[PDB]
């Protein structure tokens, strides 16, 4: 339950889900088949967790979200969504301050 090295990065691929506001209950909630959902339901509003947790702020630069984490919080499935032990510690502290991500070609 310690703060874990750089590979608390990767930890944040593990996450694996899709996840979206059903009009029925009227909460965010995540599922495993995109097929689901047909017009009760915005496709825009259907992201896999995996991604969802970075938020861009620039073009190829993402900066990790973990208050999006509480989103799944809501979920409380740690084992279903698959949340990293990395990701379990950096709700509390972290090692990187904010998991950033960039890549350019320049």
């Amino acid at each position: 339950m310690s703060i874990t090295s750089t590979d608390i990065c990767q930890a944040a691929d593990a996450l694996k889900g899709f996840v979206g506001f059903n009009r029925k209950t009227g909460r965010y909630i995540v599922r495993f088949s995109e097929d689901s959902f047909g017009m009760d339901v915005a496709d825009d509003s259907i992201t896999p967790t995996s991604e969802f947790v970075w938020s861009s702020v620039r073009d190829d630069v993402m900066r990790l979200g973990r208050e999006q984490l509480q989103i799944l919080l809501e979920q409380n499935i740690n084992e279903r969504l698959n949340i990293g032990e990395p990701l379990l510690v950096y709700l509390r502290r972290q090692d990187l301050p904010e998991i950033t991500a960039q890549r350019q070609l320049r």
